[PDB]
């Protein structure tokens, strides 16, 4: 099965997933020279007031905190895009070291870890269909950097040690990813894929300039959890990113000067 190892790594995929190797792969580098302002880009509208979590899971590759998404109770509008979009889950990518562990980067700095909070276009009816076009999915990315504590994100934090390993869930509700979002919503955009297989090509990335700060303590617990399932050799879940993709012929829009 792929994964994040030498033998099942990201250089392996493409033997699985042909689409490894195709026209709008992510993540990728943000030249932030050749990035292009584009006044004709509306601001981020992002409603998460009425947001319903459900559950967390180590899913073996990463850990996902679900929504209820039968409903539009946390949406994600303007922006480049068109139409509403409802968040359906979130999760991360992180290193072994502070050094590494966001996927996308910028002017080719990496950042500790990298948040993606994935949303589907509600005119398709449901996830499944969503990812059968090209603008189906949006996932807004923002970048942690080690620094001070986020507070908002504690809670994540403290329920890590209930799904250490492959397949475990736990009830998580009540939680407010608005805690979760920087200051400012100034961002990036461009054409791209989801970063793990099937690394299918319909999403419209949302990357914020702004990145937020995590404390030492609570990134090093992102770094407890297993790779592998209850009662198996422990792996740690370390260095789940994916390499920068080449951009071919694609353009990254910034909604800033
Ligand atoms: N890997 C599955 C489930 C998943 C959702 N997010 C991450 N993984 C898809 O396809
Ligand atoms: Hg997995
Ligand atoms: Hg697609
Ligand atoms: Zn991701």
């Amino acid at each position: 099965h792929w994964g994040y190892g030498k033998h099942n790594g990201p250089e392996h995929w493409h033997k699985d997933f042909p689409i490894a190797k195709g026209e709008r792969q992510s993540p990728v580098d943000i030249d932030t020279h050749t990035a292009k302002y584009d006044p004709s880009l509306k601001p981020l509208s992002v409603s998460y007031d009425q947001a319903t979590s459900l559950r967390i899971l180590n899913n073996g590759h990463a850990f996902n905190v679900e929504f209820d998404d039968s409903q539009d109770k946390a949406v994600l509008k303007g922006g480049p895009l068109d139409g509403t979009y409802r968040l359906i889950q979130f999760h991360f990518h992180w290193g072994s070291l502070d050094g590494q562990g966001s996927e996308h980067t910028v002017d080719k700095k990496k950042y500790a870890a990298e948040l993606h909070l994935v949303h589907w276009n509600t005119k398709y009816g449901d996830f499944g269909k969503a990812v059968q076009q090209p603008d189906g999915l949006a996932v807004l990315g923002i970048f942690l950097k080690v620094g001070s504590a986020k507070p908002g994100l504690q809670k994540v934090v403290d329920v890590l040690d209930s799904i250490k390993t492959k397949g475990k869930s736990a009830d998580f509700t009540n939680f407010d990813p608005r805690g979760l979002l920087p200051e400012s919503l100034d961002y990036w955009t461009y054409p791209g894929s989801l970063t793990t297989p099937p690394l299918l090509e319909c999403v419209t990335w949302i990357v914020l300039k702004e990145p937020i700060s995590v404390s030492s303590e609570q990134v090093l617990k992102f770094r407890k959890l297993n790779f592998n399932g209850e009662g198996e050799p422990e792996e740690l879940m370390v260095d789940n990113w994916r390499p920068a993709q080449p951009l071919k012929n694609r353009q990254i829009k910034a909604s800033f000067k």
